[PDB]
């Protein structure tokens, strides 16, 4: 059913680096990107970073592991944070020394993507789907894309998304936006029609909607709000569309949140993780042109909670070998 069925891996060398030996569910010791190519994973998902200090998930972090990936005949997904560090709604950090008024960040941006576009098709990797931003909900390179700055983040999606269309990727990916809380359609909503609105990007300038969709951070997060707020987006702009983010516990003895409704009788387990993926997945499938599914960072062991007040998240062993449920992606 889904074109796209991953995970976001991001996290693999760094991972690997600290000692980390993945392995399959035989328990055999074998590259991560293989493992998952086994389960059924066509693409994966690769956070990338300006210019982080350490380096970890900058642009050459993200040829390395993509390159990997290839050659495991899965698809890479590249996501854009446009920062030097995480990107959400509440952080959308400017690079550090990217100029602050909008004629020259634009030209930056656009700068930027159109280097990294074709440093990517150099290396020989063509990403099926880019992201111009991580959960731009509040906008991107603030203060000046930050909402209600709906001008500025229209010109600034308008160059990022060029900055592609110009470059020498061939074939070309399809270009995703990415806002958080996939089940607010109000929120969805408010934030493309107040974009579009303003005439500089158009929706001829990118192919496809994503949205984050998690269950421990609201008990707003049902799967009938995520479905109703997917067949708005869906049967308003006609983009392609997709969870680029999710996850579900085998293990969350300390909640923030009370969970939703729809979702309270899947217990935390590998079996629980399964039924959560699947319906999300046909979820997504049930939709207009819903076209992918992905889990968010399954093998990262050493942040085995994923930044949530859940415990355990992950899809792997403490000890790096994978569980029963990452064979869902054979399944949707
Ligand atoms: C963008 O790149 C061009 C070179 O093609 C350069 O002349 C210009 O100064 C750059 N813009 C910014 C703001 O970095």
């Amino acid at each position: 059913a889904l074109t796209y069925r991953g995970v976001d891996w991001s996290s693999v060398v760094v991972e690997e680096r600290a000692g980390v030996s993945y392995k399959n569910t035989n328990g055999n010791a074998q590259p991560l990107e293989n493992i998952l190519a086994a389960n059924g994973v066509n693409t994966v998902r690769q956070r990338v970073w300006v210019n982080p200090a350490d380096g970890n998930y900058n642009l050459d972090y993200n040829i390395a592991i993509a390159k990997r990936a290839k050659a495991a005949g899965l698809g890479v997904y590249i996501d854009f944070h446009y920062s030097d560090t995480w990107a959400d709604p509440a952080h959308q950090t400017m690079p550090a020394g990217w100029p602050s008024d909008i004629d020259n960040l634009s030209w930056k941006l656009y700068n930027y993507t159109l280097d990294a576009a074709n440093k990517l098709q150099n290396a020989g990797i063509q990403p099926t789907i880019v992201s111009i931003g991580n959960e731009i909900r509040a906008g991107l390179l603030w203060p000046t894309g930050r909402t209600e700055n709906w001008a500025n983040i229209a010109r600034l999606l308008h160059s990022a998304a060029w900055g592609i269309k110009d470059s020498s990727l061939s074939p070309k990916p399809k270009i995703m936006i990415h806002l958080d809380n996939g089940w607010d359609w109000g929120t969805q909503n408010w934030w493309y029609t107040n974009v579009l609105k303003q005439g500089t990007l158009e929706l001829s300038d990118f192919d496809m909607m994503g949205v984050s969709f998690y269950p421990f951070y609201s008990s707003s997060a049902t799967l009938s709000a995520l479905k109703s707020s997917l067949d708005n987006m869906a049967k308003t702009w006609n983009k392609e569309i997709a969870v680029v983010e999710t996850n579900w516990p085998i293990s969350c003895p300390n909640p923030r949140y009370s969970f939703p409704s729809d979702v309270k009788n899947i217990p935390f387990s590998p079996e629980g993780q399964t039924t959560f993926i699947t319906n999300v997945a046909n979820i997504v499938s049930s939709v207009s042109r819903g076209v992918g599914l992905f889990y968010w960072e399954p093998a990262w062991i050493h942040n085995a909670n994923l930044g949530s007040s859940c415990a355990d998240n992950t899809m792997f062993s403490q000890s790096g070998q994978a569980l029963s449920s990452l064979s869902v992606f054979q399944r949707i």
